[PDB]
């Protein structure tokens, strides 16, 4: 699963932050070692950096790391770093979702100053969606009709179902996670008509990225639009 | 407040209903009328007819009226019954929300075979939006940038505060209401937007209906196309 | 898994339901396979027999199984069937949860007029707690505080993390999960005080039962008292 | 309603605040008065004091008056402020929960260093419950069972509906709010035995506060022991 490169981008993506700042913490393996990297610098620098988590397991992982947490009701993002289970060589459009986070994710990662998506080599792909399903958070009284309107789109929907609890993965917020193969022609359009479902909260097409840290063999190259 | 052309309207709505269908409960007062006509003509013809709640005051009457419920993850809606705040005359779209609970509304109603709508003749507009504010449900992470979004597209965003519990209104699932004066140009591509802003779960734009029945004092219109 | 002896319990289960009841649905492996029993008997034999879920497991397994669900909020339950992670042998008293959906079962099967637990006979147990933790589904602001609380009453706690969704472990209800070891000595009472701590919704110790209904290699016992 | 009252006690509560506290910011009107206190106070002697709010109301105005956030999952509190329907004069027994906050309220008041409760002399009551209902958070699948359970015990039971939404109100956490009468002679007991009816979160009687500041033409004067 490629540590050593998520390793060398953390290192490198935490260099980035600036005292002062207020940091957006993804969820996921590469960003749970970003935000071990940005703990580690706070304290031996004595930086006076905020964040601002994207999930319970980012936020859990910030206070054993010992890094300020404030919340996006109070205070914009600097920059958000998050990582990505597919990311579109050609266009940096992303799925995520893989971890079940999407929405919060997407909630801090759009509105933050700018946007860095963390990842190892191996996440790049030639076509969206090609071989990862979109997840799909869902209001559960919603998942007949949700995955009826997915499959009329095209889609090949299966609701998400749990390792350590009986039934759907509940999400931080409640709902449950369907998650979908798609041949994805136009994303912006897709993430657009995706969430305007009935019972649909969110979907992990992401479409907005600032720029894309790939950990690779030879070091980290940038991606950017 | 027009309570007599809301039980006229509802004593004709009842008459739609057919022996074994599964009902739509609506919410709001007009809904609430027509659900005590359905559990009376229940009782009084012995008609084996199911119903599925909008919302937990749906629920709520339904028991009170004897209509048993079932679930739309398990049953499609014959014929979805329900209120709206606003009928725009020309082109049939609504506002929901006015109650808080537009987005099991829309999860029913879009997905009936048949949705009609119920209103006194005071609900119908010349123009949507112009003077009532369209509801926004809102993940409440979210309160804050959804707000900023909905400014910067023009609206007037204010969150609903409540009076029988200390701040805001909370929905039957669990999100935060903002409601946003806006000038409606496109009502479908608007409804579009607002459900793409991330943190917004739904909206209480509605423009998928097939009939609307318009209590008046010479007797129930049905407007339809 | 002793799922020779699980489809044993759950075949003979299933003769104890009589037309026109309505019986709660169980969680876990042994509730899914009576589910399966339960919706065969009501195809084949034309019964007039609907459903209470205790889990969105159990609604998605009556779906797949073509139970009519309906709701307690408007039926009272003949008879629950569910599972158990342990069954003391002298008092019949429970360990439930070990799937994350105590709370939803707990509701049910106490207010059930017959509560009926299926079992293999792995599940019996000497001494109820010595050799599995007691789940205790938490509201997640006050995990840090229900740790401490249980670790007063001598309790080693643990919060259920995930695979499938990063992080800690959602219920059905939107809460966490802490798993908690204690040497149980009295389990009324033990029950009763976890459930006083503040921000716990519920816990998995269950002292109220009617049978249970064991599945062993010489056929199915019925333990009463 | 006794504004000049709950000022004066808001004014001498914040004298209690020492630099470098945690500090309980509790909910409803006396409590909000305490809060614009408190963000004045901090302002004003440039204190390191964090707050850990009690409702979604109270991180609102903490955000409007300046008072940095900090959670419990994170850190302890010193002291807790809050306010109360009722205050049983003899015992300092209180009921809480008007407001619809008493589950959020209790996880913070019970688990602070020290309870403080902040009232005007008209909250004083020779008999807890007499003339105000116990409020109880009820998970939404299990009201009428709750209904039931309460009344039972002797209780006069009923939901509490929203005026700024359709149906029930909802709680910061999704759940109902019954609302209960109820003769109470052993209080401590009661709350163990509400806190106990499966569906229950959390109830309104409060046993354990360290001490009382009343606001009276006079002045104000503290209760305790
Ligand atoms: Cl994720
Ligand atoms: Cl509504
Ligand atoms: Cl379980
Ligand atoms: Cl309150």
């Amino acid at each position: 699963s490629n540590e050593d490169l998520k390793l060398k981008v953390a290192k490198e993506a935490v260099k980035l932050v600036k005292d002062g700042m207020v940091i957006g913490l993804g969820t996921g393996s590469t960003a749970a070692l970003f935000i071990r990297e940005l703990g580690n610098r706070i304290r031996e620098e004595e930086l006076t950096v905020f964040g601002i988590p994207t999930s319970f397991e980012a936020k859990m992982l910030a206070m054993q790391y010992e890094i300020p947490l404030v919340t996006l009701d109070e205070y914009d993002v600097d920059i958000a770093f998050d990582g990505a289970d597919e990311v579109e060589e050609t266009t940096l459009f992303l799925i995520k979702g893989g971890g079940g986070c999407h929405t919060q994710e997407k909630i801090v990662d759009y509105n933050a100053n700018e946007f860095v998506v963390l990842v190892d080599e191996s996440k790049l792909v030639k076509k969206l969606g090609e071989k990862f399903p979109i997840p799909v958070e869902v209001i559960p009284s919603a998942y007949r009709v949700v995955i009826r309107a997915l499959s009329e789109m095209g889609g090949e929907a299966v609701i998400r179902l749990g390792d350590r609890k009986r039934g759907p993965v509940i999400t931080d917020n409640g709902n449950m996670i369907i998650d979908v193969f798609m041949n994805i022609d136009d994303a912006i359009e897709l993430e657009k008509e995706i969430n305007n479902i009935p019972g649909v909260v969110e979907n992990g097409i992401f479409t907005k990225v600032d720029k894309v840290l790939v950990g690779t063999k030879k070091g980290v190259k940038t991606l950017k639009k």
